[PDB]
């Protein structure tokens, strides 16, 4: 792939880390909507995003530029904020990762 989604790849490697591990965990698989109970979020949510998702999408070539995935990073994560009260656990949790995110997402090379 380009040099940029090279970066992407080592990106997301990087969310995946057990140093970022418990925050990260409940971004790893999609919203499991059944074992959850939450009747209401595939109406709220219309995109669900998250990181195996965007591995896959990776693994198999689908993104066309960094902008891309960078975007369903950001759904991941605007999807937890739409979804939640902005006082909730989770929410505190996808912060965290987007920290993580948006600094190494903003010191990829041009």
């Amino acid at each position: 792939v380009s040099e940029q989604l090279k970066c992407c790849s080592g990106i997301l490697k990087e969310m995946f880390a057990k140093k970022h591990a418990a925050y990260a965990w409940p971004f790893y698989k999609p919203v499991d909507v059944e074992a959850l109970g939450l009747h209401d979020y595939c109406d709220i949510i219309k995109h669900p995003m998250d990181m195996s998702t965007i591995k896959s999408k990776l693994e198999a070539r689908e993104y066309r530029d960094a902008q891309e995935f960078g975007a369903d990073v950001r759904l991941m994560f605007s999807n937890c904020y739409k979804y939640n009260p902005p006082d909730h656990e989770v929410v505190a949790m996808a912060r965290k990762l987007q920290d993580v995110f948006e600094m190494r997402f903003a010191k990829m090379p041009d």
